């Protein structure tokens, strides 16, 4: 039983305050989370888990400096001091969420994507730490982070790319999208579930210029669940309970299944 | 091309104070690094260069802990805690390293092991980041650290395991050991330089030996010597032998 989290949205970090960290939010979702590693020791049922969480105020904020538009086209400069001013920046937020996480005794760890991650059409991404990991009970926290390109260039790798290749890559039973909001808000509330009858429906719809989410996030995170035939939720990591709930397999938001 | 240097831990901490730095000498040390590097492009010569170093005094105060003795050999205990706990002592000290060395221009970046090296069965260390890396002519910073090991469980991956293992994987032309020591020490003297002559004699005699080892089973070229005094770092970044000399083709 794998199972893969992403702390997404804004529930771990504001954007706009610089360097900020939801310490609240944080420590709650720690606390759910060894609620819930300890009800399936108790039930005797096996979880591996993954946490993945983005650069929040830290990424970003550093990033940016380093971050220029060519020809219409995104390209890092500077880079002989930015990879690493914006590793380290990762790295601090790494250290802090790891820092909380083990604090209530959740046996986390550190993933850093820049150390050996290359970004090309497809991924290199070794996994083999990963999955020994695993196998020991740890639980691997992986995160947004720089990385270098098979073209000369740079990228930042996002949990929205780190989610899916590992999903597919390990074959998790589960994923997990903690967002913002309720979960894919078709008419201002979360559809329930999206399979194999409806998808193409639903990403019409999101599409559209009746969609509260225009970003084409919802979209994504569809389509990646669709083609690596996962089963997943999205739902609102910012409400009590529902990040436990989720861990211990009850549909919260919107259920996305197309496990086989 | 590409050269390899590493900094032993005695240079850069003091193993007898946990979470020492020896603050003057690093600086000193990232100075001769930054001339070297100035030197090669003032020449218009294109050199690619990987750091290692170990744990110092930052693992062992705290790998110590999740270390014990089952009768005789090492046991690793706790990781639920020891894991992290060894790999935040590991990014410290590499966090302070690669800083300096950015406070001198130097374009390092940090490669961390535990997040993606196995040891057992043949090391599976994948070295494509570290290739791209060295083509955008960035300066990787690897460290010892905590990794694990598909048959032991655990293992403490260590710059001696590195280098080589890189050396042979980039092909590297030159290996160097920064130590606190004049070269490979026999009889309190170092020796010029160590054949497949005067190899057998010496491995009798004799850690010097497991690094002459490795760097024997790949055939690697490399010069081991005083990291403490002035300038040899820098004499040796610029191709010039500096303490023990080990040539093995
Ligand atoms: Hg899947
Ligand atoms: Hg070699």
């Amino acid at each position: 039983m794998l199972t893969i989290l992403k702390l997404g949205g804004s529930i771990l970090s504001d954007k706009n305050v610089p360097y900020s960290i939801k310490w609240d939010n944080l420590e709650r979702i720690a606390m759910e989370i060894k609620n819930a590693l300890d009800y399936y020791k108790n039930q005797n049922k096996e979880i591996k888990l993954i946490l993945v969480h983005g650069g929040g105020a830290f990424g970003h904020p550093v990033a940016k400096k380093y971050l220029k538009i060519e020809d219409g086209k995104k390209i890092f400069i500077n880079m002989e001091k930015g990879f690493w001013e914006i590793q380290r920046a990762m790295r601090r937020f790494n250290n802090i969420i790891i820092d909380t996480l083990q604090s209530y005794d959740i046996p986390a760890v550190s993933i850093q994507p820049s150390s050996f991650v290359v970004f090309g059409d497809k991924l290199i991404f070794d996994t083999s730490a990963i999955k020994e990991m695993l196998k020991r009970n740890l639980v691997p926290v992986i995160h947004g982070d720089i990385v270098i390109d098979d073209k000369n260039g740079y990228r930042i790798i996002s949990g929205d790319d780190i989610v899916p290749y590992l999903a597919n890559e390990l074959k998790a039973d589960l994923i997990l999208y903690a967002t913002d909001v309720d979960g894919v808000l078709i008419d201002n509330k979360p559809i329930k579930r999206i399979d194999k009858n409806n998808i193409y429906k639903i990403l019409n719809y999101l599409s559209g210029s009746n969609s509260i989410d225009v970003t084409g996030g919802m979209k994504y995170k569809i389509e990646m669940i669709r083609k690596n035939k996962c089963r997943g939720f999205v739902f609102n990591g910012n409400k009590a309970n529902n990040i436990y709930k989720a861990l211990l397999g009850e549909v919260e938001g919107t259920e996305i299944d197309f496990s086989e």
